[PDB]
DNA sequence: CGTGAGCATGCTCAC
DNA sequence: GTGAGCATGCTCA
């Protein structure tokens, strides 16, 4: 997808380094099943008070794109709630207490939002903590289809601020992944 | 809970087998999901009328003979029905006219009871088509634990007059998989 | 119909 | 827990 920084240079950042990897010129998170992974939010100038940060997924290859993504069915029964977050939800927060978990009404994408926060003292950034339910390989899921994970920075009314995104797999072994995928990678 | 032929020597045997393939030495059938596979029905004297045939899977290892064995989520809800089997059951009867899918309110095992027929003109044995629908290896259901499928022949009062038994592996590569598991197997030293 | 090599990807098991 | 290697479904010459 196509990124959109805004009037408050909004943008992600990623920890350097499992369970948890991210590959800078992939743009790819490599991370395994319901573990979490920090997400760092960068701001030029303070968002309004009142906005949200808003986590999507959506199917990478153009093919699937219409799809929505969704946990396979072994996962959405596997009973591993927290009380919050419905079943078929792929992408759930961790760490925070004010998380909406939101369906499009005309779409029916599965989204998860929480209220945005500046960044506490000392720090350029706020950091989030997301999971994913479901490995890119379920069946009857993801299927082994890639996925991107769609963060964007809206107002208190739902209108776009800012947008960034990154590519995800969820996988038992994220090290070897990015690695394979690394290597196996061709420029231009 | 042992195989036995009983009162009319009733035992199993397999066309000699690859989408399906019997091995003898490990008594354990080697096919592919969805796909046929012919089991015989022997007898040293015809059994009564009324009498019929049960197939049962339970889990092989004793940490899992406790739960019963059924169709992962995934394949559950594939839609790949026939009409009459539930969705959630792993065995169906292929080319039989009225088998019959029970569940047992006890136990919650499944089975799939079909009328014994006697063998055809010129023929020693009866053949039964049954199929597994779900991979040995199915995240959420088998999940990789190996079955073993029981056959019973009972009487229209449900009586038991003879059982007998085989190690099954519902696997992608029937061929590859039984090779390695008999290469394994010689190993018994 | 019918072949076979290599790989993708969750799992298991020594050090 | 850390790297090696296996188990097992899929892709495609
Ligand atoms: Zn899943
Ligand atoms: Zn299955």
């Amino acid at each position: 997808q196509k990124t959109y920084q805004g009037n408050y240079g909004f943008h992600l950042g990623f920890l350097q380094s499992v369970m948890c990897t991210y590959s800078p010129p992939l743009n790819k998170l490599f991370c395994q099943l319901a573990k979490t992974c920090p997400v760092q939010l960068w701001v030029s100038a303070t968002p309004p008070a009142g906005s949200r940060v808003r986590a999507m997924a959506i199917y990478k290859k153009s093919q699937h794109m219409t799809e929505v993504v969704r946990r396979c069915p072994h996962h959405e029964r596997c009973s591993d709630g927290d009380g919050l977050a419905p079943p078929q939800h792929l992408i759930r927060v961790e760490g925070n207490l004010y998380p909406e978990y939101l369906e499009d009404r005309q779409t029916f994408r599965h989204s998860v939002v929480v209220p945005y926060e500046p960044p506490e003292a000392g720090s350029e950034y706020t950091t989030i903590h997301y999971k994913y339910m479901c490995n890119s390989s379920c069946m009857g899921g993801m299927n082994r289809r890639p996925i991107l994970t769609i963060i964007t920075l809206e107002d208190s009314s739902g209108n776009l601020l800012g947008r960034d995104s990154f590519e995800v797999r969820v996988c038992a072994c994220p090290g070897r992944d990015r690695r394979t995928e690394e290597e196996n990678f061709r420029k231009k």
